[PDB]
């Protein structure tokens, strides 16, 4: 919405780049007129023959003497426009380069100064206003703008004006050459201009349709796919696929009639076109008739003003080029012409010498641009003697550290003054201010160079002498001697991640080199390591003793040697003095001190698609049918013009014209049921394929186990992503594409042939100009593309180097040297510069030659079918046929170039889906395999058992792990922490196998067993139950499938789980809907429900996992006396986290690190001590 003056946005403009502009746009301005002069010449060589056409037919008497007069008519006249069409092309060759080399030197020139200029820019800025400014958004915001400049001020613009200079040139020559016909063709203009309006309002539309279609489906599978291990536990399998398959039988539903209405808008569009395009040239030739107008005439006028119409079309982007930039440049330019109160980059203050670093703050109060919300500093009085070293202590806000950032004046302050020696520090220089003034932080950052050099940016001007008794006064030196490579060693985020105080200690040789007279320590010795925070902390105190220094920590050993410590309280100065006296003083110190102490061929996807052996058919032979019937307009036009041209006695034309005109229409409604059925037929095919492969493959998911489903690489987003994505791409490469792929080849096909036979050699020539120009016209977006790829690599590299210099930035101002930064910006940025130039060079010739040759082809159409071809008989209506046949039918093989990517994303979308269906599991639940025992009741035999977990095969859960439950009897389950307790319950689930050991139920190995049937027996209760949104008893019901439950059957497990309460109480009632969408109720409820689903089915094995886990006060009660009236009819294993409530078990196993530890009764793990002795003292006493 904001926008930038138009004068503004060149300010970088001068001399030459004005000059280019207006060079370019002028030539730009004679290569849109060059267009429609040569349609204007077309109508003069139509006229040529139309004479002798019209005399070459009016004899029927004599023969050798037309050989002579037409023969040399066409000769005078066909070398004359010939001769123009070269002089056209010459033109455009020229004009062409112009317009593209001056404008995209116009951009280079620029856009290298909007850089420069925006990064020294943002360097300036003061840090209150960083401190305001997300630096991410910021820089993104550099590279990505500056592009978008440069995509404004380009050629783009040379494209504007050549569009409107066709239009204008167009309508121009149009309205001269007759007045009517222009006006009639601005009548049909806006007709065509609402079908394409009726498409915007259909796409965007249906577009959200079918988005919200299967967001419905879609949602099915993500509710489902987050809630597996909850429908491989209760073998919902089958119902899952039901619903993706009920919602799927939707969508296609949907896609069908969306097919339907959009190939009959597409049909109907084409119809309005061609009826329009043949009733223009009915009213045509109804003035030719007339005498009004030149049958060559006609064709001129016509072409002119349609091409100067669509001139607005093609023209319109390029508006919105410019648009766009405008808005792009104006936060850019607002950042650069904007001017801080801080500078530091400007020259002006004084600049002290002899400098005896006497500090004072005098009445300070300040605030951080919180502004108002907060006030850090309330008043203030500080002085710090020269030599002298004050120590600052408090117990938060860190008003402390806002003393060292005022003190580089990094702010000023809101009321007082902070005076260096006797001056005002604001008198002073920044720079010198910031020179003067030496810092080491808690944080040392490094910049990526070597240690030299990261010494380097303490003062540019340095040698390995200074650099060597700078680290070796820092004693870094030893340290680092030892490591590789010397001082041409690495440092940064990337390679040679090092110790922190060896950085710290860089830090501090840095700001050493620096041999400032003032010193500020913050925190620097803070979260640190304390061996080698003596190491630093003789460094900073080597550091000191030749400067005035005003330090803060946490660490009350480094602060006694100093000769003046300042507390705070509240932003106020409260104590200061020697140890000693703070001691005495018994104040805040003091209380710190005691405080302290991929291309392949994938045929099968087709194969699956054979389902449909008809409809592909249908589609295919009606496209075919309709790629013969789309050059028979080609046809019919050569001799519409041609008759009319070839007319000869003119009684009979008029009648012809009619005819013609007539069948002109005629192909055209035979097209709207051509291509509604082979788009409608495609569209249904996609449509069911759709539906097969979501289906197959969801289908193929639900296969798989909690192995793969645990995987970091599948998690449930990017699962329904991975089915959405596949399905849709597929059906593209299917669909339209080879739909209009063999429209194409069938529709130049027949061309070829009717232009072959109708020329020899006339046409032979032709498919010889054509494909190079084609190819020449792919080459040259080839070589664009490189062009592209290679500066965003040279511009990432100094883009690079940009985002070091700001994400650090609040170090390199304290650091200054951010010319450094400047000046290494520059040189980076010098390579796409000189690469920016060559660019121009090189899109100027590839855009001209593919027009010149465009152009010179046009020549050799008529100079060879003149002379040569019309010296001998063969004829003009014929040449004009097979002008349109070949061009036309090139133009839409145009379009297999177009359509060549959407094969290989499909391809590859199909690479994975094909693979996703036939990948097979350890486990799998659609097996109808196993022993169906005949025997109820339970036993669990855990013997021997070793697991590691397939993601993290690295610390075991499991080691040797043994234990034995009686049929009706609960087994409960105590832990020292984790899974250990919870693997046991996935195991017996057959969620896994386990490495070796193994697990029995009623004396039988599950490993054996069948997967369903073991499931079916098991009364599973997790932590958070997850209910599917559907009426509650449905959420119940799920309990049991391949069949259904009685409602009575639902009550009494309700009537078991203690929910009741609710389910009498709400409007629904047993079909109220939950899972917050129809409604929301606490977890008291849900886990009671998931209670229902337990023991609906009826199981011998109830299995609670931390079932109270999330839960409180008398819903613990509550839950907990619904799951013990569950159990002690059953088997059962309780993991449960509460103590109190196992003193009533069968038997209490304590596991530890994966073998049982302990085991037996109550009161015999509370005569014995150990783990659960302690486990039930801690908690009870907790």
């Amino acid at each position: 919405k904001p926008a930038v003056s138009v004068l503004t946005m060149f300010r970088y403009a001068g001399w030459l780049d004005r000059l280019y502009m207006l060079v370019g746009t002028l030539a730009a301005i004679i290569h849109g007129v060059a267009l429609p002069l040569m349609m204007l010449i077309f109508g003069d060589m139509t006229d040529s023959f139309a004479s002798v056409g019209q005399v070459s037919k009016q004899s029927t008497q004599m023969s050798e003497a037309d050989k002579r007069a037409m023969f040399a008519k066409l000769e005078e006249e066909m070398t004359t426009y010939a001769y123009y069409y070269t002089g056209i092309g010459a033109g455009v060759l020229i004009v062409a380069y112009i317009q593209v080399s001056f404008w995209c030197l116009a951009a280079g020139r620029q856009i290298h100064k909007i850089r420069q200029k925006f990064f020294h820019a943002i360097m300036n800025q003061e840090i209150g206003w960083f401190d305001v400014h997300d630096v991410g958004e910021l820089n993104t915001r550099l590279t990505d703008d500056v592009s978008k400049i440069n995509e404004g001020i380009g050629d783009k613009i040379g494209m504007f004006f050549q569009a409107m200079a066709t239009f204008f040139g167009g309508f121009i020559i149009g309205f001269t050459r007759g007045w009517k016909l222009t006006l009639v063709i601005l009548a049909i203009s806006p007709v065509l201009g609402l079908s394409a309006g009726i498409w915007a309002k259909i796409l965007s539309s249906f577009t959200d349709k079918e988005l919200h279609a299967y967001a419905k489906a879609g949602a099915v599978a993500e509710e489902v796919l987050a809630a597996i291990r909850t429908v491989i536990a209760f073998g919902g399998q089958k119902k899952e696929l039901e619903r993706y398959n009920n919602n799927l039988e939707e969508a296609k539903r949907l896609g069908i009639k969306k097919a339907i209405t959009a190939n009959i808008s597409m049909g109907a569009a084409f119809l309005l076109i061609y009826a329009s395009y043949a009733l223009a040239f009915w009213y045509g030739t109804s003035l030719v008739i007339s005498k009004e107008y030149s049958i060559g005439q006609v064709l001129t006028v016509f072409f002119s003003v349609l091409i100067g119409a669509f001139s607005v079309g093609q023209a319109s982007p390029n508006i919105e080029a410019f648009a766009n930039a405008r808005g792009a440049a104006y936060e850019v330019f607002k950042i650069i012409d904007n001017k801080p109160s801080i500078d530091s980059f400007s020259k002006s203050g004084h600049k002290p010498d002899n400098i005896q670093g006497n500090l004072e703050f005098k009445n300070i109060h300040f605030s951080y641009p919180s502004r108002k919300e907060v006030q850090i500093l309330k008043g203030l009085n500080l002085k710090v003697k020269s030599g002298q070293t004050v120590a600052l202590v408090g117990n938060s806000g860190c008003g402390k550290s806002t003393t060292v950032q005022l003190m580089q004046r990094l702010y000023d302050p809101l009321d007082g003054m902070v005076s260096i020696d006797g001056q005002d520090i604001r008198t002073i220089n920044v720079r010198y201010l910031r020179e003067i003034i030496g810092v080491v932080s808690q944080e040392p950052v490094l910049f990526a160079t070597t240690i030299a050099e990261n010494i380097r940016y303490g003062r540019e001007d340095v040698t390995m002498d200074e650099i060597e008794k700078a680290v070796k006064e820092a004693n870094a030196y030893d340290f680092i001697m030892k490591l590789p490579h010397q001082f041409d060693t690495l440092v940064g985020e990337r390679g040679a991640q090092l110790s922190g105080g060896q950085k710290q200690r860089i830090a501090i040789a840095r700001a050493l080199v620096r041999n400032p007279k003032i010193l500020l320590l913050d925190e620097a010795t803070s979260a640190l390591d304390t061996e080698s925070e003596a190491v630093v902390q003789a460094a900073l105190d080597k550091a000191r003793e030749g400067r005035t220094t005003i330090v803060i920590a946490h660490r009350l050993s480094t602060v006694r040697n100093a000769d003046v410590i300042a507390g705070f309280d509240g932003g106020v100065i409260v104590e200061q003095g020697n140890h000693d006296e703070l001691m005495r003083e018994k104040g805040i110190y003091f209380k710190l001190v005691m405080t302290q102490t991929p291309p392949a061929s994938f045929w099968r996807i087709l194969k699956l698609n054979s389902t449909e052996w008809p409809y592909f058919v249908v589609g295919i032979f009606c496209a075919i049918i309709n790629g013969g019937l789309q050059p028979a307009f080609s046809v019919i036009f050569s001799k519409v013009v041609g008759v009319f041209t070839n007319g000869g006695p003119p009684e009979t034309q008029r009648q012809n014209s009619n005819l013609f005109s007539l069948l002109f229409l005629i192909l055209g409604i035979i097209s709207f049921i051509t291509f509604f059925l082979q788009g409608f037929t495609f569209g249904k095919a996609g449509e069911i394929l759709t539906k097969r492969l979501r289906y197959m493959v969801f289908k193929s998911m639900l296969r798989q186990d909690v192995s793969w489903f645990d995987d970091p690489k599948n998690t449930t987003g990017a699962l329904t992503t991975r089915l959405a994505n596949d399905a849709a791409q597929v059906k593209g490469a299917t669909g339209s594409r080879l739909a209009v792929i063999f429209q194409n080849i069938a529709n130049l096909g027949t061309g070829i042939i009717i232009s072959l036979i109708y020329g020899w050699q006339l046409t032979l020539l032709l498919l010889a100009i054509v494909p190079i120009i084609a190819i020449a016209g792919v080459v040259e977006m080839k070589m664009l593309s490189g062009q592209a790829l290679k500066d965003k690599k040279e511009l990432e590299g100094s883009g690079k180097i940009a985002t070091e210099a700001i994400e650090n930035f609040r170090t390199v101002v304290s650091l200054t040297r951010e010319q450094k930064f400047e000046t290494m910006y520059a040189q980076s940025l010098q390579i796409p510069y000189r690469n920016a130039m060559k660019k121009a060079h090189v899109f100027g010739i590839t855009f001209s030659f593919t027009q010149a040759m465009m152009y010179f082809s046009y020549a050799a159409c008529f100079r060879f079918g003149a002379y040569l071809v019309t010296q001998q008989l063969m004829t003009f209506e014929n040449v004009l046929l097979v002008f349109s046949a070949i061009v036309f039918g090139a133009m839409a093989v145009g379009q297999v170039s177009s359509f060549a990517p959407d094969y290989a994303k499909a391809t590859v979308s199909a690479s994975h889906i094909i693979r996703i269906i036939e990948k097979t599991p350890e486990i799998d639940s659609y097996s109808t395999q196993g022993l169906k025992p005949n025997m109820l009741e339970g036993n669990v035999q855990f013997s021997g058992v070793v697991f590691n977990y397939p993601t993290r095969p690295s610390i075991p859960v499991l080691q040797g792990l043994s234990l034995e439950v009686k049929k009706g009897q609960t087994l409960a389950l105590v832990g020292s922490s984790g899974c250990g307790k919870s693997t046991v319950v996935q195991l017996l689930e057959r969620f896994y196998d386990p490495m070796a050991g193994s697990v029995f139920l009623d004396g039988k190995e599950i490993k054996q067993l069948n997967v369903q049937w073991l499931r079916a027996q098991l009364g599973i209760v997790s932590q958070e139950p997850i209910l599917f949104d559907c009426s509650i008893a449905e959420n119940i019901a799920y309990g049991d499938n391949s069949r259904v439950v009685s409602y009575e059957e639902i009550v009494r497990a309700a009537k078991e789980a203690n929910i009741h309460q609710f389910i009498d109480s709400l409007p629904d009632k047993y079909n109220t809907r939950v899972g917050d969408k129809g409604t929301q109720l606490s977890g008291g409820q849900k886990q009671r429900i998931a209670i229902a689903r337990a023991l609906v089915r009826q199981p011998h094995i109830l299995l609670l996992d931390e079932a109270t886990s999330a839960l409180d006060t008398e819903s613990e009660k509550v839950v907990q006396e619904a799951l013990d009236k569950a159990r002690e009819g059953r088997t059962c294993i309780v993991i449960a986290h509460r103590l109190s409530t196992i003193q009533n078990a069968d038997l209490i196993v304590v596991i530890q690190n994966g073998k049982v530890k302990e085991h037996g009764t109550h009161q015999q793990l509370l005569a014995q001590k150990g783990i659960y002795f302690s486990m039930v003292s801690v908690q009870a006493g907790a």
